[PDB]
């Protein structure tokens, strides 16, 4: 059975007083075994060695980016070595605010995502769709031609997690049901298991990115391809944990 | 008197034990007075609390980069409230490397420095002209157009360092002359005189940010319209103390 997976990125978010409460909460938080979820919160580059340095053991941290190859003449990046230095275990890598507003392209970030798992990182590699790409019909020609740029480019899946961000429900009034997210996830799963194999499609998480709460994370969880979740916002919150036990 | 001015740029490197090093020589340099220069470093931001936390405190910490609005929904990025929360007091923008492979453009760049000046920041902005620019008799119009987009956005100057980076001398068999440097400082300097004002022209430290080494830097920073250096590699290595001698 593959592990349900909650990751938790702050994005650009926190204070060092807020970084202490947050992970002071973590560190309270009372949750299913290691056995049957794992977790790993993505605070802002600055704030890495801090969260490592102070977050319980059995919660792992991730970057939030980085660059696309070794380091040294690209100022204001940090490299996948630099992470693994810092000993930071995870990277999220293509999320739609880095493809949508700063450009990122499926093979830069195919090219993030080899590079980065080389160098001895785990990857949280983000896929999705805009509203004027679902309403044009083109959702699993979007999320395939993402995945085909990474897939094509990776060589071993067992340090990967993809996560499915319905771009097209977030600011767009439109919201996206469970069997919604259910479909999308479904029909990568088959992608994969037949672009790269029945194994890799069998065995990699595939999470959910869109609006989790409270409210609806058991019903989204209990979808037959939905293996956990990328948190936004509640990610800062007590909030996560309530999501972190959707596990259950 | 301007008062001379040496930036180290880091840019993507640096491990813990290095970085330690690279600290402990700075904290047991013997350098100019406070009165006649202005030291800022420049670590990627995984080591912007390191750094600060262990660094003399008549030397000064600077940001890579930030991001050009209020932090909130941009996975990856820092914000200039971030920075002013950690106590790091300067920022890099529009350095050459984010300028031509990350395609930030002029304006991108000077709505950075508005906002960065805005949070409190001090900036080291960043212009220069390629060879192709240079070889086309372009240099004091790409130079003039990308300060003219910063001076746009701008209304105080007390908090700006202009870096001109000669990026046609920058790995392309071509070498600047100390001539040459004081040229496109004095034309610049004479841009800033007639488009913001004599008294912002006067008082504006224009540092020089091509090749600069214990060899070059006292003809370098002796040059009229010349302040001090925004140094590349050099600043990883004891080399950046000759170089911060250079305001003897
Ligand atoms: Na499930
Ligand atoms: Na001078």
């Amino acid at each position: 059975a593959r592990k349900f997976f909650v990751g938790g990125n702050w994005k650009d978010n926190g204070t060092a007083e807020e970084v202490k409460k947050i992970v002071n909460t973590l560190n309270e938080a009372q949750v299913p075994s290691q056995d049957v979820v794992e977790v790993v919160v993505s605070p802002p580059y600055v704030f890495l060695p801090l969260v490592k340095s102070t977050l319980r053991s059995d919660f792992f941290v991730a970057a939030q980016n980085c660059w696309v190859k070794k380091g040294g003449a690209f100022t204001g990046e940090v490299s996948a070595e630099m992470l693994v230095n810092l000993d930071i275990p995870w990277v999220i890598l293509g999320h739609s605010e880095r493809r949508a507003i700063l450009n990122e392209s499926s093979e830069f970030v195919g090219d993030k995502v080899a590079y980065a798992l080389a160098q001895g990182l785990k990857v949280i590699a983000c896929v999705g769709e805009t509203l004027e790409e679902r309403e044009a019909g083109s959702t699993m020609d979007v999320v395939a031609a993402q995945t085909k740029a990474i897939a094509d480019r990776v060589t071993n899946w067992s340090n990967v997690v993809i996560a499915y961000e319905p771009v097209w429900a977030i600011g767009t009034g439109k919201v996206a049901s469970p069997a919604q997210a259910q479909e999308v996830h479904d029909e990568l799963r088959k992608w994969l298991a037949k672009n790269v194999s029945a194994d890799v499609a069998a065995t990699t998480r595939i999470i959910y990115g869109g609006s989790v709460n409270g409210g609806n994370c058991k019903e989204l969880g209990g979808q037959a391809d939905v293996d956990g979740f990328l948190v936004g916002g509640a990610s800062l919150k007590p909030e996560f944990i309530d999501i972190i036990k959707a596990a259950e």
